[PDB]
């Protein structure tokens, strides 16, 4: 006899209800993939015996969005188009775990400065009963997971 | 109860209906792979902390068409007969995502100056119910997408 | 109601029937395969922003035909056989897709200079319902496409 | 004491690479029009753009 108010208290939360917001936009993604932190290791190892081993330098963020092909919009592609030289705008990507009908969140991830590399384009195919998608790819720093 | 009128404008875009086109001619093609944008990243890291990260150099792009071999018609092998030493004809080719029986374009990609590479011969195999298919790859340069 | 002569003209053509005759000699074959063209791509990349792609040197072509042990016949082996230092007979191999009982053909594809590496011998296998096959690689140069 | 100074300054040395292109050899008319210590010096000019 589990009460609802405990679920939500002690039950773990479930992916696949998330909401992705791009700078100011918020727009719906179909997954959302890498996103973690990584840390090189330094290893020291003298004669006497003694092994150090410390946390070094940090690893780039890479992250994996994924997105059906819409009728009137691209701007997962302005977005990626607007690259001059080594100009463009860089903004911050929010992944938050919610209910449904998402009016509270549950868990939050941040990703600061990230900007689009590889945009890639739908497979066309004669015989598949598939959607068109686009994943983009985003280079970042910085990975934080908020509470609530 | 959802109108006909609002399923053009709100819902995703089937991959299975395109047209490709190549130059001036327009061909029937099984399937187009590859077709994406990349970019190169440069990083840049001081001793102070602060790590840069930018969008470099363009990547080549290549793209796969996939046909089947239809008996009075090869257009696809005389553009890659005519490779003399560095001199071919390259021509554009735009993908475009349609309705049934195509009146009226979804989505549409433009690749600029392609040109022939490794074109592939079918695999002739007596215990196969397949139909001849062949592939040409292209390399290009400028993926862009336009809506409609 | 499509006509049987339309068929002819429209439709796409089967793999599985095919004549390959090797040299003067013609000789059934269970399959073949490889037989593409490729291009190596050259790439000038200067430093006002533009960037040339060409097709470049062309790349050898290598033909893999399969083919069953038959108990009076090797003449696959000595082909083979008869290579003395670099002095092989090189013969010209043309594959055929044609009807049924081949009185037409309706593709052709044409090697030049053929010449033979890496005879397979069968996998002898106590536990196996199949026939003794054997491949033979070949070498060659000019693969061209003729339309019937 | 131990003194150190910048001293005679040293004689710069640039080399530009260039593909081949069908009409035009104009940096070999430069090098070509070297008569007994008779060349045209021109200024060059480089600049990291957009």
């Amino acid at each position: 006899s589990t009460s609802t108010s405990q679920i939500a208290v002690e039950y773990p939360i479930p992916v696949y209800r998330f909401i992705v917001s791009v700078g100011d936009e918020k727009i719906p993604f179909n997954s959302v993939s890498g996103l973690d932190i990584s840390y090189d290791t330094i290893e020291y190892r003298d004669g006497v015996g003694n092994w150090f081993k410390m946390p070094g330098q940090s690893q780039s963020t890479n992250i994996t969005l994924r997105k059906g092909v819409f009728p009137g919009k691209t701007e997962l592609f302005d977005w990626i188009n607007s690259i001059q030289l080594n100009q463009v705008e860089k903004k911050d990507i929010t992944i938050s775990l919610t209910n449904d009908a998402g009016t509270e969140l549950l868990m939050t991830w941040n990703v600061s400065n990230a900007f689009p590399t590889s945009l890639t384009s739908p497979s066309f195919d004669a015989t598949s009963n598939d959607i068109a998608v686009q994943e983009i790819t985003l280079m970042a720093d910085r990975v934080i997971m908020q509470a609530v």
